[PDB]
């Protein structure tokens, strides 16, 4: 049994509510909050911009330092950093951004990151300002992650959209 509330089950290990995963996060404080995160961790806008001003933009200061040290990730990849205020963890994913020309195959690679951490609070990778179909998100997240997602869908339209098209 676990904190998480109000969510649809889709598959044995994948849940999805409508929800803003700023106050789902400050109000879970899970062990595991997944950050939609540039190669960069330049955490401007979309998931990032917004999780980030709710730390106060320390969320920002500690990537810098990491990337100072370590250099950019890779599209595909991630790096686990502090939480901050809203969970134990950061897991910034980097999944691919159609707006750059990235190439979609790699959101499977950067779903596989979520299957290092048993329960994690996640957005749908590549969705938003990333330029993929939520859609077709979700169905690469169920068809790769085997530990317990629980998918913050911040607009009620495409969440009935994704649940009602959900095969
Ligand atoms: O909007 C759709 C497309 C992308 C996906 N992004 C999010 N998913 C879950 N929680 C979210 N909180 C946010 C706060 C913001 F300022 C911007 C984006 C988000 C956001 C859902």
């Amino acid at each position: 049994v676990n904190s998480f509330s109000g969510y649809l089950k889709l598959t044995d290990n994948v849940y999805i509510k409508n929800a803003d995963i700023v106050e789902e996060a400050k109000k879970v404080k899970p062990t595991v909050v997944v950050n939609a995160a540039n190669v960069y961790l330049k955490h401007g806008g979309g998931v990032a911009g917004a999780l980030n001003k709710a730390t106060n933009n320390a969320m920002q200061v500690e990537s810098d330092d990491y990337i100072a040290t370590n250099g950019p990730l890779k599209v595909g990849g991630s790096c686990v950093l502090s939480g901050h205020n809203l969970a134990k963890h950061c897991l910034h994913v980097v999944g691919p951004n159609v707006n750059k020309g990235e190439d979609i195959q790699l959101l499977k690679s950067a779903y596989e990151n979520f299957n290092q951490h048993e329960v994690l609070l996640a957005p749908l990778l590549s969705a938003g300002i990333f330029g993929a179909d939520p859609i077709h998100s979700l169905r690469v997240c169920v068809d790769t992650v085997r530990t317990n997602v629980y998918l913050a869908v911040f607009d009620k339209n495409l969440y009935d959209k994704l649940v009602s098209s959900f095969l």
